[PDB]
């Protein structure tokens, strides 16, 4: 079940962004701008296709998906890559593979919050968002 999901999230905390974007190769400029944005995030369904919007003063982006079915993205940050998200104990799990890297963007519900987990190398980034009525 993907419904408590969707939504529009407000970025609330941060903890690592720079140390992630730093080992995707993100530009010190860029990593200076999104340590400083809030996003705000929308997650939406029409029957198995997801889009999930991100907005912000900077960077927006948008991806639409069916869960266990790859589709190409272009990233924020400009990487073109396959990716896949699926549902795993409950957290909706979003993989992302190019040049034989990979970086996972994991999301789950806490006491009503969605807690963004952001992997890549031995980088662990945690961004907390709250959710708009
Ligand atoms: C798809 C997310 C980016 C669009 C809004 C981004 C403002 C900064 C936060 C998100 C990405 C950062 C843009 C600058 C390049 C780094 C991008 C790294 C992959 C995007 C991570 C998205 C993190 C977020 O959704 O909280
Ligand atoms: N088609 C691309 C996206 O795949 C890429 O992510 C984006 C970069 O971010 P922004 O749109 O904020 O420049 O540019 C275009 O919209």
């Amino acid at each position: 079940m993907v419904d408590a999901f969707l939504g529009t999230w407000k970025l609330v905390d941060s903890k690592n962004f720079d140390d992630y974007m730093k080992s995707l190769g993100v530009g010190f400029a860029t990593r200076q701008v999104a340590s400083m944005t809030k996003p705000t995030t929308i997650i939406e369904k029409n029957g198995d296709i997801l889009t999930l919007k991100t907005h912000s003063t900077f960077k927006n982006t948008e991806i639409s998906f069916k869960l266990g079915v790859e589709f190409d993205e272009t990233t924020a940050d400009d990487r073109k890559v396959k990716s896949i998200v699926t549902l795993d104990g409950g957290k909706l799990v979003h993989l992302q593979k190019w040049d034989g890297q990979e970086t996972t963007l994991v999301r789950e519900l806490i006491d009503g919050k969605l807690i963004l987990t952001l992997t890549h190398g031995t980088a662990v980034c945690t961004r907390t968002y709250e959710k708009e009525a």
